[PDB]
């Protein structure tokens, strides 16, 4: 298991434009195109992203390319954030992957706001961190996925992704 396999499990793979859990146009392995209700708009972002006139469908390779870029961007976002960096630097590899996971899903800024959870994680108070993480809109809207991520932060193991 690794961050790529983990997020591939959590985001799935679709080669045609579709709507994510929040109703937003996305494609590939969780690549958000736009929050706009305009499909044309989404298509325009997709074409710009891929570099060709696609008509809303991409290949697996293309999808993987954006995914690699998105994972890298999540990492970069953590490293550049004053609140996330220290947390990430203080964690082991498995837990670091959990944090990357949340940032890919919600963006640097959104995760940076989980002040209290961040502090518990920095303190290595696993169970407390897990409880706190669950008190969120994130957990309520995507509970199965959140449970997986939280279990990963709680145990420092990939047990939640095992068998998937
Ligand atoms: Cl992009
Ligand atoms: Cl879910
Ligand atoms: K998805």
């Amino acid at each position: 298991m690794n961050i790529f396999e983990m997020l591939r499990i959590d985001e799935g793979l679709r080669l045609k434009i579709y709507k994510d859990t929040e109703g937003y146009y996305t494609i590939g392995i969780g690549h958000l195109l736009t929050k706009s209700p305009s499909l044309n708009a989404a298509k325009s972002e997709l074409d710009k992203a891929i570099g060709r006139n696609t008509n809303g469908v991409i290949t697996k390779d293309e999808a993987e390319k954006l995914f690699n870029q998105d994972v890298d961007a999540a990492v970069r976002g953590i490293l550049r954030n004053a609140k996330l960096k220290p947390v990430y630097d203080s964690l082991d590899a498995v837990r670091r992957a959990a944090l990357i996971n949340m940032v890919f899903q919600m963006g640097e800024t959104g995760v940076a706001g989980f002040t209290n959870s961040l502090r518990y994680l920095q303190q290595k108070r696993w169970d407390e961190a897990a409880v706190n993480l669950a008190k969120s809109r994130w957990y309520n809207q995507t509970p199965n996925r959140a449970k997986r991520v939280i279990t990963t932060f709680r145990t420092g193991t990939w047990d939640a992704y095992k068998n998937l």
